[PDB]
């Protein structure tokens, strides 16, 4: 197996671990279903607004989405407590495997950058919190290119700024739409088996599955 | 308020009661959460297969997002059962009101046409079940466009072949997206607050909004 000159990773759910927002939305909704629900609808509307030509910061959309689920669990949240529940997305840490990994792949001179829906200054306080931020050569959040994944474009201004052509360049993801999206743009793809999340059926094969990233570290050296 | 020459049906909630596609998935999956789960997951890859550069029939997805959704209610169902449960779309009643409502409209004079994510045979035979076919002058699937709501080029081309200016034509829809996308193509909305659908709080609010499509007929008169 050839190796990438490149390794682009999505940030939520791949390197993040979703727990403490998911935990702090299903307990205030009462129902194990009520973050899923929630993060696919604001992915959704994610992909609503760049449709219909408008872009709005993850966390807005987060906000908006979370309001219009909370009434399908018969609950209405004041603000003060959205707010509180929602800043959780800045406090998540990294999974037990990802610092591993990346340091694998960084000692093997492959350059590591991330690529996340969430804004650059949300991106910054994500990946700080968690200690990711050193890992990574560079940070592309979706804001520096105004459509959100899996939009080809976003795939397609990373390569070209970190001038490493799409067939060199591996896409490392736990979102089977991040894997079809990349796989589209000519990337090779990695998916990550994290608990709750599926390869999409129609054409959304990876190149490589395994259930960790430092799984996927091993697998390419 | 304006009478519009031209109204524009979502049809998959709008008319049609989910009722029995949404008890056979919520019973096989076991949770009275897995329809919403499952049609949001459809919604979300339908959009990530028109911002990748590529169209899937409706049914196609919907098969492949309920293969990946039972995974994560821990139910492995056998493609008999799969296409037991996805056979219902087929076989969808009209909401009480809509039949009244619609017959209003026609007598007012009013040009009524459907828009459907469903591709084109799929539509005919929803809408020959509910016995709501001889009520629209015209039926529009997203196949008949390429792209799937809410991307804006789907309103306008309905505009367009049925030769009505947007600020003449209303969309009647209970999806907050397909309300935001008739907005900005420059279109009337009217939402339809069915059970278990809100209005997208940001920037989605419609020109009405009534309960029941027999209650759009009685506000437009």
């Amino acid at each position: 197996v050839k190796k990438p000159e490149l390794l682009i990773f999505d940030v939520n759910e791949t390197l993040l671990d979703m727990g403490p927002l998911e935990n702090a939305i299903n307990e205030s909704l009462n129902s194990e279903h009520a973050f899923s629900l929630w993060f696919r609808t604001l992915l959704h509307y994610s992909l609503t607004e760049t449709l219909t030509g408008n872009y709005v910061d993850f966390g807005t959309i987060g906000k908006a989405t979370l309001k219009m689920t909370m009434r399908k669990f018969g609950k209405n949240l004041s603000e003060d407590r959205l707010d509180a529940i929602l800043g959780n997305i800045k406090k998540l840490p990294a999974h037990e495997d990802v610092k591993e990994g990346l340091k694998m792949l960084k000692e093997a001179q492959i350059k590591l950058v991330a690529l996340s829906n969430s804004n650059g200054k949300l991106l910054n306080a994500q990946l700080q919190f968690a200690g990711l931020a050193d890992y990574f050569d560079a940070i592309f959040s979706v804001e520096a290119v105004g459509r959100y994944k899996p939009e080809l474009a976003s795939y397609r201004a990373v390569l070209e700024t970190m001038k490493v052509p799409a067939e060199n360049t591996m896409m490392v993801a736990a979102n089977g739409w991040d894997i079809l999206g990349a796989k589209r743009a000519g990337l090779r793809t990695a998916f990550v088996a994290r608990e709750g999340h599926a390869i999409y059926p129609l054409d959304g094969t990876p190149e490589l599955e395994a259930k960790t990233v430092l799984e996927v570290a091993r697998t390419l050296l």
